[PDB]
């Protein structure tokens, strides 16, 4: 399978799998259930902002969520990423639906990484923004039900002429170019990504959520990963 | 045949091909007789400097090459891009030697491309930067001699073991993921480069050049395209 | 007097200084009567955006303004700055009104310059980038009716409480560091500039503009240069 | 008196004041007495750089100093600034000698902050980046015996004309631009630094180091602060 490392936007508690009872930020190492959670009063139908961040002197993935005019939610873990991940990785976005469903519609994403050497020319480095998504946007590889260009922006998860978010959907888009998150003569390595969404959903209970990732160069949609699993995992182990 | 850009560093004057007789710095729109040139007073073994630039308001191509210690050659030709190149383009480094020769040795590269569109959240952005080449540099496609990792740097033309540069070389370097040039809400389209390069030579007639360059996303080597053809081209035309 | 460059928003035409008779984008080179124009389909009550480019190699003064859902405007100068500017500036924003009124709020101001020299370690920077302005906005140095923190904006001109723009009203802000445009060692310098702007005005006739500019460190508002003169010039020579 | 939080490079074993028996790198709160060091093997003459790096969400200050072909030393201390700090702050660099002597030439320095607001517009930030310094570099605020333009560095410290590092001397940069750490809205704040030295002495005792600091943005050479106290404090407590 796979290596997953994840930040969750988890808009639907499903508890039997650990999640807690309420929409959450989470940290996900190798596994769908969140290595840390933190509640998030996730806000239907307006856009919202993840800021990920982390480095490999502190070794610790932090994530804040937040909307316009509201508190934030954060949420941090203590991982070597250099020991979960391959030298080379990709990086992407995934949402799903199950049986309950949500619009997952990406309007924004950006993303930094820095591999600081040791030589004095010190710096390889690695950003993109997206802050329109075409039509044929070349530079992404989009997975599953993923689409760009309606409206400019990125939908993960199937959506109707309507508007109407669909059930059973999952969908990803992973930046091109692999990206280099170690290298052997590097003293600092960090990331930063950002991406604003707008999960809006016309039931009580949307689901399933948004998470912002990085994988094997070569990951790919999980057979059944619709629903609980986010497009990121083939199961809820 | 593919469609080129480039600003070339011609360190070989070929007369009869339009070269002026002294080594020079060109651009270069679908053909590598230059539009437009200037004096280049390349210092053999001595790490140079070139910055490129251009946007699509004032649709002027410029660049600018220098040594340490040393007056600086620039170059400047107005031409719309949007015109020459597809929407889509990579770019890429490229050299070449044919029976003169010389190191084309990259120390450093990095781009930045920028499309800023009328809606307020403007900004779609790439960004590069390369002081270390690693042996598998898997965010560069690689192409004919041009080879990563030794000493770090990005050796586009074959050298043996010894440094000694080798005759009849030929190789580019361009980054995996395709840009975006334009887009249709763009108002403002830009990039810049940078690259740092040691050309050095046994010989008192180092040959070929160096070449920044923007092409086809699909673009190859053309046939026959050593020596005075910079890797770009497949004839003098 | 101060030495001034700047890109003038011009939404009052006044044809007796040489406006033309529409609202306009212009540049000004050391007098309000801009060197070039062009037709501005200033929009009341929209946040419009405008990007200002400039490089010591081609020497060509840009700006473009834009709002969201509508066909651009764009302006362009060939200046050698360094023949105008000394060595040192500052950078802000000017607005004014006069008898005829509007809101100049800023929403958001950007500013990249670089220096690079021809040491291969090339290149000096300053880069700022407000999105909200806080009351006591310390790296801002605001002069005349100039606000900051009123909604997280810079008002440029006053304003009443209940949102109502004040007539006879000059104000503007700089940036509080000194920026340095031109070095003996360099080989490219180059700036750009982004701000966001909303004016409005209850009236058929707004007046009098925005202006991002440039000038002496020490640039201070002239006296009697509310209006026309848009908090930049003494007079309108 | 002032308010600081450093990153020393302590380069002089004062063991009284709790300095380890080595030189060492340290991270300084409110008092010159680190609060963590970390062995550093400092290479006499030889140009060295320094990364510091911090965020809000994770509270540590960590540093990471190297030098070419050689391995790094990095020290962490959990700290929330904001707790430390007032909301503005002027960030700088800091050398002294007192009986011993060392130069202390900075050769580069760079520094961002950003404040990432829950705006959907989020972003507040600076950016400054020297690899030149200049006779009169405007945007710096030289105390004590630091001086600009000596072959393009920054020399913190008193050396003579022919190189040679005086003893009993102090001197600081600071960029002249007020920073801002903390803002009501702000998500997330973060700062990098990172800056090149070279300290050198014909002496087996060099003393006594270089740091980088952020006070308060009156923040002036304590009295008596030469020697251990590295320019930054009044006294060993
Ligand atoms: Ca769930
Ligand atoms: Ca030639
Ligand atoms: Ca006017
Ligand atoms: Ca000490
Ligand atoms: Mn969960
Ligand atoms: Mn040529
Ligand atoms: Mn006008
Ligand atoms: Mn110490
Ligand atoms: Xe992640
Ligand atoms: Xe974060
Ligand atoms: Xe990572
Ligand atoms: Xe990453
Ligand atoms: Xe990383
Ligand atoms: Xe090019
Ligand atoms: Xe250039
Ligand atoms: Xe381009
Ligand atoms: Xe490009
Ligand atoms: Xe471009
Ligand atoms: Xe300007
Ligand atoms: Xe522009
Ligand atoms: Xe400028
Ligand atoms: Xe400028
Ligand atoms: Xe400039
Ligand atoms: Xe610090
Ligand atoms: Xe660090
Ligand atoms: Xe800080
Ligand atoms: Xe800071
Ligand atoms: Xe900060």
């Amino acid at each position: 399978a796979d290596t997953i490392v994840a930040v969750e936007l988890d808009t639907y508690p499903n508890t039997d799998i650990g999640d807690p009872s309420y929409p959450h930020i989470g940290i996900d190492i190798k596994s769908v259930r969140s290595k840390k959670t933190a509640k998030w009063n996730m806000q239907n139908g307006k856009v919202g902002t993840a800021h990920i961040i982390y480095n490999s002197v502190d070794k610790r993935l932090s994530a804040v969520v937040s909307y316009p005019n509201a508190d934030s939610a954060t949420v941090s873990y203590d991982v070597d990423l250099d020991n979960v991940l391959p030298e080379w990785v990709r990086v992407g976005l995934s949402a799903s639906t199950g049986l309950y469903k949500e619009t997952n519609t990406i309007l924004s994403w950006s993303f930094t990484s820095k591999l600081k050497s040791n030589s004095t020319h010190e710096t390889n480095a690695l950003h993109f923004m997206f802050n329109q998504f075409s039509k044929d946007q070349k530079d992404l590889i989009l997975q599953g039900d993923a689409t760009t260009g309606t409206d400019g922006n990125l939908e993960l998860t199937r959506v109707s002429s309507n508007g109407s978010p669909q059930g059973s959907s999952v969908g990803r888009a992973l930046f091109y170019a692999p990206v280099h998150i170690w290298e052997s003569s590097a003293v600092v390595a960090s990331f930063e990504a950002t991406f604003t969404f707008l999960i809006k959903s016309p039931d009580s209970h949307p689901a399933d959520g948004i998470a912002f990732f990085i994988s094997n160069i070569d990951s790919s949609i999980p057979s059944g990963s619709t629903g609980r699993l986010l497009g990121l995992f083939p199961d809820a182990n």
